[PDB]
């Protein structure tokens, strides 16, 4: 990984780590990628929905990860489920269950450092993983992108700014996740959006992560051409928002 401070230090060394876990998947990987396209070919809006039990700006509530994939089934395009440990409390487990138990795609949320995640990923029935440029180097964003499409899967490329979108591109990313979230320092930050949404070729497949929280919010962006909207706490806050987001 690059150097880093901080909380994303701790992290990323709790990742590198981590022993590699028994499971096998239960059906062949489903592209979210191609359904979120799908979606966008049909006029339905394309919501992933996050679950994550807390977040490292504060988040922190309890829910049947089961019974909120169930809930999130009938409406979204995909979920992301948090398998990151310490600041998330997210685990393996709750993948395992979740992948087992809905028919949707899954992106694994968690801090992929090295290929064994990405086999984590895919045994525990994922059907892709975000890597996150700001984490690491341009040669292990290559390595590990053709890692995962060697086992089938389009990772999303999580980027942040201007330089890390060069690198996203440069090295042919296809799903790209747009964040406003400062990784380092926590805060959303939608100064940037608008200008890296307009970078991106029309055929790369663009999802935004910003603390949406309004359909409002999903309407503007979509104006942009933005595919899909990965949402998080305002969900994992009140699940009944989905139907305002998809409406
Ligand atoms: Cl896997 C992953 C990682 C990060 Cl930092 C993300 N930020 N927004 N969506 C994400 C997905
Ligand atoms: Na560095």
């Amino acid at each position: 990984p690059r150097y880093l401070k901080g909380w994303l230090e701790d992290v990323v060394q709790r990742s590198q780590r981590r022993p590699s876990v028994r499971a096998s998947r239960q059906r062949p990987i489903i592209s979210l990628k191609e359904r979120i396209l799908e979606f966008n070919k049909r006029n339905i809006t394309a919501i992933m929905a996050v679950y994550k039990r807390k977040s490292p700006s504060g988040l922190d509530v309890e829910r049947d990860p089961i019974e909120y994939a169930k809930f999130m089934e009938r409406g979204v395009v995909g979920l992301a489920i948090l398998t990151e440990e310490k600041y998330f409390n997210g685990s393996y487990e709750d993948l395992r269950k979740i992948a087992s138990s809905v028919s949707v795609p899954i992106l694994m949320w968690d801090i992929i450092v090295k290929e064994s995640q990405i086999d984590d990923a895919y045994n525990l029935g994922a059907d892709t993983v975000g890597l996150i440029v700001k984490i690491l180097t341009e040669r292990e964003l290559e390595s590990l992108l053709e890692y995962a499409r060697s086992l089938g899967m389009e990772p999303a490329i999580v980027i942040h700014d201007e330089n890390d979108l060069d690198i996203a591109l440069r090295i042919g990313a296809r799903f790209i996740i747009i964040t406003s979230h400062d990784l380092e320092t926590l805060e959303i930050n939608n100064e940037n959006q608008r200008k890296l949404i307009s970078m991106i070729p029309s055929n790369v497949v663009k999802v935004v992560a910003s603390g949406i929280s309004e359909r409002n919010e999903i309407e503007e962006l979509y104006k942009l051409g933005v595919n899909a909207f990965e949402i998080g706490t305002s969900l994992m806050r009140n699940p009944e928002k989905i139907k305002e987001f998809i409406q």
